[PDB]
């Protein structure tokens, strides 16, 4: 499947997990629909775990309805979604060290913002060829 390649693609590039944000990649595995927002969707995938989206309460259900196999993490306006992605990745037991990202289109606010909830990540992975190619 497309996620397991990308599963394969974070093992064997090393990477602890792979933050995809562009909104043409998450259309891409999904069918999920999107223009660039002010707020945090993501998808979150692992070389050895399911992966899960993350997005504004108010599009999951949409999301849910592609018939995506996985977990939907919601957040409310006001709450911060950095921590609580990063709580998503402390609950599935992952420290993450080397992360991979869409280097592209993630801008560099998020990048850190992403970064700083972990003890010492290291964002020198970029995805955003081996998406292009496939």
């Amino acid at each position: 499947t497309k996620l397991e390649q990308i599963q394969q693609w974070t093992a064997q590039h090393h990477a602890s997990m792979t933050y995809l944000s562009n909104p043409k990649t998450i259309e891409y595995l999904t069918g999920f629909g999107s223009d660039p927002i002010e707020r945090v969707l993501a998808l979150v995938v692992f070389p050895d775990q399911d992966p899960f989206i993350f997005a504004p309460a108010l599009e999951v259900e949409v999301i849910k309805e592609t018939g995506w196999q996985f977990p939907v993490i919601g957040y409310l306006d006001h709450e911060n979604p950095w921590a609580m992605i990063a709580d998503q990745v402390k609950q599935r037991h992952v420290n993450p060290e080397h992360v991979a990202i869409e280097k592209g289109q993630l801008q560099v606010a998020r990048m850190e913002a992403l970064a700083a909830q972990f003890s010492a990540p290291s964002f020198d992975l970029d995805i955003t060829s081996f998406i292009e190619h496939m």
